[PDB]
């Protein structure tokens, strides 16, 4: 095979893109070992769907499993009728996703399961794939002539050839595997042909962090989760929090090999320690770094321009109403709360008008970092932490550190109920999550 | 004083720059040696003159050499009648040259002797200075933060505490000295005090080429000889011939040591050699690489981003004559043409018309590296060697490799009799120079 290996690329023919998939327990070799996980379409990561504005897409998702389960299309500005976050897929039973692809949308989005209180094991088990919009932006030369890839960016740990069980520690934390993995392989070798490589990248991680930095180079971000930026922005090193995305261009100095790597970032989960007291909870610390693949550079690289401007942001309408939404903990109960309550399906928390643009300020008063997510309608980060965001690009997860504030953009696009929760998926499950009712 | 050592500057007051300078023979301490050179102002180099476009420049040179010299005010679009190549001024006399700096003039330009048959000992000896036409656009925050030093590039052969004499070889090759300095200092250290340099760069040697490059950094040129560029030109090296100036930006990538260097090149010097047969020409080759400066980079460097954008290019008219100008040689005489002549100072080579475009296509049949020269009238370089040029910008020298053909677009603006050679200057005092009028 490819010395890179990527998942499978399925893309829309003729402007429709008609797919059954069934979710599936999976034996598989995965980082030299065998193992059974929960796929979609028999691979891990599932396979890519690639499409274009105005496409139509029609999965009819199966469910092979010994539990409901459903779709999230995360990222994507389409209807809660059919990103529908209180569906439920019986075991056996089958259900199709039917939407057409917005005509303003590009970028690297994902699918993964939401049936409240099962995803961080479905999660964590294999059950995710990527979702990629084309754009005629693709077509400008500097990224034409770029070398892209997509680097699925998740870990994962095995006992007994199976996803390793959720402790209590786990739901507390977010658990994190000590496999940690590209496309599903462990450290593999990017033989790079070109001199600029475009790198697709998403967190399709339960709750590991991933610090990026390439040995010897800056990064040129060039869109976030939901969309371009305004023009490339340089930088040293790139958070990707779970459920974010993020596309760069890197553009190769010499030959050699360069490390890209996960370098140590403390995002506050915890331990316990008995120390003669008794048993008192402590910081974990930062990860410990992570090489996630070697970067070959191609002979005398000469790489591309890069281009001067993407796409320009949108100039939204004047907000209507600002929101705050706080976000605590209670860590020895793994309960986590949004303005003091758990989710409650049956509960509107908010309620907005479609097609006015409102200002959401989520403050973590915790002390773990959450990254906070907004179902069917992206959003321009405007300042986190009392610093103004340095690009304007869509957004849909926002990395809150403890005690920062972010403030938030939000148009409200489709109508309909919908959820925002943590999207570390324990936290989820446990409680972080709230429901928006857009009219 | 300041570990960088840079020529003092002199600046219009009140929009007039009025100054007396003396050529004359001094005694100095250079590169850590005793020396007499002939300088300006007492100083090698010169003053640097830093004016603003309008200002009224009165400068009176008083000659205070055993013989004859002047003024070539190299790369200032003013008019010959100022910018005299004929005029002379004999031992003891002076003359005051007043001119206003264009309007639309941005830049790094210099100062030195243009008496045909005498510049190649008078600007080896130490006669020459820069002048710095400052624009509005160093408000813009990219630059305007950036830390400016200007880096005038200048060698040297002292012989019994002068300069070293011209020998027969020096008149064919053009004369390099042992001594490869910068600002008259001896290999000095730039200690940055900020993550961004602005550096305008003067070659002011009679013959030695720099091909700079900064260890472990690319250079970003925001400026030719004569004018920025439209947008900032990513390169991993550049080469500066005699008589050319640059201005780049540096982007301070780490902490530590960064020697700028200049890197081997091979312009065609000639040795003789006698291997058993009789004596025969043969080339020198590449230089020995030089270290040209230690750049000390300041903790934890943040570069500014790069400005988008610095001055658009005019449009310029149609052109009305394609001339060919071709140079070539005669080694072993040190006899240097330009269609098939030497200069005489009574021919007018060339006529045209002002506020006309011309095309000059100048080919190098020789195979010595030249650098090509216009007084008065700056040009646009199209292509050289059949290769566009990357860049829109003013220049007024252009480099020449055996073989090549240099197409030009030359506006002619001011009226009057004037000049263009190689700015070899050995090889102008030995003949390769002609005449334009523009009428
Ligand atoms: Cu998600
Ligand atoms: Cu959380
Ligand atoms: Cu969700
Ligand atoms: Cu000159
Ligand atoms: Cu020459
Ligand atoms: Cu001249
Ligand atoms: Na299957
Ligand atoms: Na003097």
């Amino acid at each position: 095979g490819p010395s890179f290996p990527e998942p499978k690329v399925v893309r829309s023919q003729g402007g429709l893109l008609s797919l059954k998939l069934s979710a599936t327990p999976t034996p598989l070799a995965i980082a030299g070992q065998r193992a059974t996980l929960l796929t979609y379409g028999g691979s891990f990561p599932g396979p890519t769907l690639r499409v274009r504005p105005r496409d139509t897409v029609r999965l009819t998702l199966e469910n092979r499993l010994p539990e409901p389960t459903n779709l999230h299309w995360h990222g994507l500005p389409i209807s809660p009728k059919v990103d529908d976050p209180f569906l439920e897929i019986p075991p056996g039973e089958s259900w199709t996703y039917e939407f057409t692809v917005p005509k303003e949308l590009a970028g690297t989005f994902w699918y993964h399961p939401h049936l409240h209180g099962r995803v961080a094991p479905q999660l964590f088990a294999g059950l995710l794939g990527a979702l990629v919009v084309e754009s005629s932006l693709d077509a400008i030369p500097e990224l034409r002539e770029a070398e892209e890839h997509l680097l699925v960016l998740k870990d994962l740990a095995l006992q007994g050839g199976r996803p390793a069980p959720h402790t209590p520690m786990d739901w507390m934390n977010g658990k994190e595997g000590d496999l940690v993995l590209v496309n599903g392989a462990l450290r593999p070798t990017l033989v790079a042909q070109k001199a600029t490589l475009r790198l697709r990248l998403l967190n399709a991680s339960n709750a590991r962090y991933y610090r990026l930095a390439l040995q010897d180079h800056p990064l040129y971000l060039i869109a976030a989760d939901g969309g371009f930026l305004e023009e490339p922005l340089e930088v040293s090193e790139l958070l990707l929090a779970p459920g974010e995305r993020a596309e760069v261009l890197v553009r190769l100095r010499k030959e050699g090999r360069f490390l890209l790597q996960a370098l140590p970032y403390d995002r506050g989960a915890m331990g316990m320690m008995d120390m003669g007291g008794m048993a008192h909870a402590m910081p974990q610390g930062p990860s410990r770094p992570e090489t996630l693949l070697y970067l070959i550079a191609p002979k005398n690289p000469k790489p591309l321009p890069l281009p001067k401007a993407l796409s320009p942001f949108p100039t939204l309408p004047a907000p209507v109403v600002t929101r705050r939404l706080v976000l605590t903990e209670d860590m020895m109960a793994a309960r986590f709360f949004i303005n003091g309550q758990v989710f409650d399906h049956r509960r509107v928390d908010l309620k907005g008008q479609a097609q006015t643009v409102e200002v959401w300020e989520v403050e973590n008063q915790g002390d773990m970092d959450h990254p906070f997510h907004l179902h069917v309608h992206p959003f321009q980060v405007l300042s986190v932490g009392g610093r103004p965001f340095p690009y304007r690009a869509w957004k849909d997860v926002v990395n809150l550190k403890a005690g920062e504030v972010a403030r938030l953009l939000v148009p409200l696009r489709e109508k309909g109920r919908t959820v925002f929760h943590c999207h570390i998926v324990e936290h989820e499950d446990r409680g972080m999550m709230g429901v928006l009712e857009v009219g």
